[PDB]
């Protein structure tokens, strides 16, 4: 037997950082969960009990805090690139670092219509994420994403004209509820190293904001022929607005809301045009994916 | 042996309702999870296998949908009172109904600064809840609550002057992070029945809004001497603003963020006045409760 | 306004303890999650920002570890009583302690048919719990429970003869699946203090074991007329076997498995006597409770 | 823009099946959660709103139940292969099916030392899983796994001799707790189609059983030099015992239990050789992975 692949490191490292403006008294907080996994010439720790090649996972944890102390933590694409680069430069025998960051929302509170200097609210479990792969001699690959964005529209969704055979019971419809949890990922062109990532810093927050806006607007305005058709429209627009993105991937559950036939009870009408009360279904759910790239 | 207490019914009944304004084209959605438990002369179903006294839990589920079809579902205090009253009036041998409702957020989307007519977003897992106990001959007891409101302030919290003995390691502090998940419940004066609940309908949404506002403002503005002292200020204000509330109860975790001493690494300064990077602690957590009533 | 009730302390304190037999080399592990909440003359911490009355929640955490170091942690009824008694005796102004303990399973591994001296497996998320209320001048009240015991029987459950009216669609049945998650609590007679709890130590593990055995056997062997009827049989037996128990409470979800009509597809028969494939339902669920005491 | 990849289908389809032996009266239950995602010539549903190419996800759900009705559901490697093959053969334009199955434990109850004919218990959340990829013209690729196997050993784990630099605070140790949740996957050699999968049916359950046994025994008996070294020993043995496996992958968290220094309190000794009470850490955790193949 032989080691074909190996990676190890520290997961679920929670980190908070505060920035204090002395001039204005305004404070800004950031909170993330970080995972760092390393690869390189470490096979002997598995095969020969040779720990001399192991940077302890405990040390990886220390490094994350030290790096957060000495560097900006935003945008997360930059912080992840700094963190991954550190490991491949510091250790001769480590050749790849894989950094995953989940950013948690702490939105400044408005009190009496004024932004509060140091109080924050968690408005939704929506996350902004990055995956950064730093590979020695091959640059920096960054995937940025948003996840946990939960939306619903109560009309202007249709689904008809699908394949019908002996397995099909689903009725065609011209008016249904559409609800999903959005997971959207945009993959950046490969960067040559940290200097190049730094050169594009302003694009990261702007592209996140654009991706979010395009997702929300398209969902709200499309008279949707299917999840497939609406998601493609979203991806097409993001690619048009940011030339440095190579691909956009969406993964969308179709969270079903079923009509409830109440006609057995005093002829009560609650289906089709008379449908008012529905039963949200926890499971099963449709799952629709697509990856869109350039011609 | 004897049956000392018994209750049974249906839990986790998910319900969605849409309202469609034909004049404006605007749609509004409501989504809840409902639990209904009944009590009454049902002991024989346990002791003698006498099912004749059982209103099937499946029928309770049907009733929830039918009731939602025929009545407004907002405010939830009203819907819960209608639902509970139904069971005690319809069935001679059922003498109490206990209705719990959790309301989920579906907030209308703003697209290009305009409210969208039929598209919604789940902005946070914060819930609005009610517990309604309808007891034959004793009226309607309603407890309203908000839960899952997660907040953090980065300064203007202190904790000093506590008891110190041989069990104490905690250092006094004049500047710390304070973060919590708010669970706040206000208990209404007993209502004589449905007519009286109907007479107070406008107070329900207004009092929820007030409770939320007072919680957020007091948290943001108090230079907090402790969780205990700040929560009492909140409760005092809610009681002052709504005479029909008898008691206010808060249950607050103290979600700790620990300083990280980095001085072992090149004398890096990250404690006290130099603290920038902290470690959020998943557990354990302080838990502080209080119930405030009128003199 | 006035403080009507207040309690505070530390929740989610995870504790592991190992016992090492030097003679045999055998090791035994215990892992728990502990919550301690205190009450007493502490109103001024809420109303006057008087922290001098507060035993810091951090100190409560320290106390839990120190107490676990100096005392046996099993049975949990004893450990909880020691822990609660500590607070009311040590602090003049603390008059009640409320201790909740959740015990996690670490079952010794069998390797080649022999019990291993120091290796353990988590066989199921079933928990053994205690709630201990220690109140100055009123003794020690203990509620013991098991929870998270998930069972299913594929036949020998019936449900017919229930009330039928205009809200009823459920068909009567003489053969169905019955599945539940068992939550069972037995409440001990009040104990005068720690000496009396110590005197009954052997009864705690024995009664837990009996409660579990009676639950499993009755579930498996009863040709069940309803959840109500089967649960009553369980409670009756536990009360008969342990005279020091005053009441037994069961809370049981009815986790539904629905038949799937497949007759639309080539006349496939999958209902009633031909039912083989079913759809487990995540929600809603029946919820049936009862508390049984002595005549 | 162009569609680079697309797949869609139904997730979270819960299925239960009962087998009834008429001769013995013994019943056996199976419960799974199934996901099926399809690929093929479906790009136009995304780009042109052409639903004619879509096999509705609702129909995929129906198919899963019908297939379970007409075929054995065990071993899951066989059921997944039957299910995936169905879609690529039935639909000309579907060229790949991806089937994921999670099998839930329902272990027959022992009542009075005898196996019960129709009563079952969920002994642990450990799962047995399969991933089956059926690709037209390329055969059947099967990955089998176990997950959610949670173990702990209280001694006979060491960790010393790792890299020490200016980022390192971890002390070397010759005696620590080791606890993990095992995720282990074995990948079968490619099969040419369903006939070949059928020919190897007895190997599936046997290899699962072997993988489990080797994992438990090696964990219990190895005087572990690191997670890395112990996991490699496991993988090596599985590959030696089943020639039809090509690779074995383990992914193991290192769930830390920290010593608690109590010496500040009356010189209490609770570290090193005197360590009895520990604090389990919820996060962060080490994460160690490896994939082992043949020379
Ligand atoms: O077994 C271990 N492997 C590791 O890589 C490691 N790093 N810190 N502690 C550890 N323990
Ligand atoms: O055992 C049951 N008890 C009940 O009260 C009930 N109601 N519907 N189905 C049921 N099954
Ligand atoms: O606000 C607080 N209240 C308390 O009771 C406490 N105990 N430790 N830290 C604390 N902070
Ligand atoms: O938008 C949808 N896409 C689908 O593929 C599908 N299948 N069933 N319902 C559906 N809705
Ligand atoms: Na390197
Ligand atoms: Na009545
Ligand atoms: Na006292
Ligand atoms: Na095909």
């Amino acid at each position: 037997s032989a080691v074909k692949a190996a990676r190890y490191g520290k997961d679920n490292v929670r980190v908070y950082k505060v920035h204090k403006d002395e001039k204005t008294g305004v404070q800004t907080v950031y909170e993330m969960t970080v995972c760092v996994l390393l690869e390189g010439e470490i096979e002997t720790s598995y095969t020969k009990a040779d720990n001399s090649v192991i940077v302890a996972t405990d040390s990886i944890k220390n490094t994350i805090y030290i790096t957060a102390k000495q560097n900006p933590v935003t945008p997360p694409e930059l912080f992840g690139s700094i963190l991954g680069t550190h490991f491949i430069e510091k250790y001769n025998h480590i050749h790849a670092a894989h950094v995953n960051i989940v950013c948690h929302r702490w939105t400044r509170m408005d009190i009496d219509g004024k932004p509060h200097p140091h109080s924050f609210i968690r408005d939704s479990e929506e996350k902004r994420n990055v995956q950064v792969d730093v590979v020695e001699g091959k640059g920096i690959d960054i995937k940025s994403s948003l996840s946990g964005l939960t939306v619903l529209k109560s009309t202007n969704s249709q689904f008809w004209g699908f394949l019908r055979d002996e397995y099909t019971t689903l009725k065609e419809t011209w008016d249904r509820i559409l609800s999903t949890d959005v997971d959207a990922t945009w993959q950046w062109k490969n960067f040559s190293g940290l200097q190049e990532v730094r050169s594009h810093v302003p694009k990261f927050d702007a592209t996140w904001a654009t991706a979010r806006e395009v997702t929300l607007k398209t969902f709200a305005e499309d008279n949707s022929a299917s999840v497939q058709a609406t998601m493609y429209k979203m991806a097409e627009q993001i690619l048009a607005r940011q030339q440095l993105i190579e691909t956009v991937e969406y993964s969308l559950p179709n969270k079903h809301y079923f009509e409830i036939d109440l006609s057995w009870h005093k002829g009560l009408q609650n289906t089709g045009k008379n449908a008012e009360v529905f039963a949200p279904q926890s499971d099963p759910n449709g799952l629709i994916k697509c990856t869109v790239g350039r011609s």
